């Protein structure tokens, strides 16, 4: 087509400008799970007229998070803290996203109320060889062994979820995203590498994705269809997070949006899909072609390979991540085809609310 990254593109009620999406990530900076000045300087640094952004992943409940310093929405005190970001990104004609997040396995008793287990589906820890959850002291250290979920618990969590994204909407974020990627907690439901149930939320694709189509009615009935993202990973193994077949698994997901999307009306604002980085596009394009909807792909894009994505229908929105980290004017970047600062990983998880954060500098003239 002749569609690119600077092609408008129209999200339900969201009028987009162009194609290019911050991608949310952790970066550490909401000390003490509250959202601040610094936050809100770095989401407006990154906001463009019409420009669609996804927050880092923020807590739904206390002992949600797995890194330190990440912000939550399940408190007032939260809300109230996420306004000034929020706010700030409105100023400058974005639309914010808030990614609801729980890691569920991936934690520590250091981000667990009485320093008790993090719950999952299974009792099975994230292995010890490969994987490490980074404490707020900046140690990495081996994830515990977690306690499953009794089926009877999940409607709890359901709940942190909903009452999250209507506090998320209160602070007036233009939506939500369902991290249900990257071997967190929907992902330790969704994925055979990890859910070992036995009752209704395992064994089956259809029993593995029982818990994300729970959080997504829930929130979706809570706050709209409109605006409610979802992100997966089906084919991404962080965290243990495999599955016999990620094809079948992100069809079920995608399957089951669309049946969603038919039970109530109206389009979620996008399914957010992170490539690994062959088959992979393959994998990405079935999904996208499964998926009645708005698609947003995402993992080692950079501007080309995000304005063939879009050129060829491989997805609607492209959403970026480590370039954004580094290039707060990303977008007017890719458009002139100009530099790209180069990002510092040293600095992605740390806490200055300026270094590594808002001191990556604009193009100059
Ligand atoms: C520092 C960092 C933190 C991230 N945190 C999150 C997150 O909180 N939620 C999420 O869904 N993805 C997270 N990701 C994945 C990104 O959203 C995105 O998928 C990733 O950066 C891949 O694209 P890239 O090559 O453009 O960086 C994070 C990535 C980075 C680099």
């Amino acid at each position: 087509s002749n569609e690119t990254l600077f092609s408008s593109y129209k999200m339900g009620r969201f009028d987009l400008s162009h194609r290019v999406v911050l991608a949310p990530m952790t970066r550490c900076r909401a000390l003490n799970g509250v959202p601040n000045a610094a936050l809100a300087e770095y989401y407006a640094q990154r906001t463009t007229p019409g420009g669609f952004l996804i927050s880092e992943g923020t807590m739904v409940s206390p002992g949600s998070a797995g890194f330190p310093h990440v912000p939550g929405i399940y408190s007032d005190e939260q809300v109230e803290a996420w306004k000034q970001v929020v706010e700030a990104v409105h100023a400058k004609g974005g639309f914010i996203f808030c990614q609801l997040w729980h890691v569920g396995r991936a934690s520590h008793a250091v981000y667990q109320p009485n320093g008790g287990s993090p719950i999952s589906s299974t009792n099975k820890p994230i292995s010890e060889n490969r994987w490490r959850v980074l404490l707020p002291d900046g140690s990495h250290v081996k994830y515990p062994k977690p306690r499953a979920l009794e089926a009877s618990e999940i409607p709890r969590v359901v709940e942190d979820y909903c009452l999250s994204a209507l506090n998320a909407i209160r602070a007036g974020f233009d939506g939500i995203e369902i991290h249900g990627a990257h071997g967190y907690l929907i992902d330790q439901f969704l994925k055979d590498g990890i859910n070992d149930r036995t009752d209704q939320y395992g064994g089956s694709i259809a029993n593995r994705c029982r818990f994300l189509k729970q959080v997504v009615e829930g929130v979706v009935s809570a706050i709209g269809a409109s605006k409610v993202g979802v992100r997966v990973s089906p084919a991404i193994d962080h965290l243990d997070a495999t599955d016999s077949d990620p094809l079948s698994l992100g069809l079920a997901v995608v399957g089951m949006l669309n049946k969603l999307q038919g039970v109530n009306g109206s389009k979620l604002a996008y399914l957010h899909v992170t490539q690994p980085r062959e088959e992979e596009a393959k994998l990405m394009k079935s999904l996208r072609m499964a998926y009645n909807g708005t698609f947003m792909s995402s993992g080692g894009f950079n501007k080309e390979l995000g304005m063939q994505a879009v050129q060829q229908g491989d997805a609607d929105l492209v959403s970026y991540g480590r370039l954004f980290i580094a290039n707060p004017d990303l977008v007017s970047r890719f458009k002139i085809d100009g530099e790209l600062n180069k990002y510092n990983r040293k600095t992605f998880y740390t806490q200055d609310p300026v270094v590594g954060y808002t001191d990556y500098p604009f193009l100059a003239p």
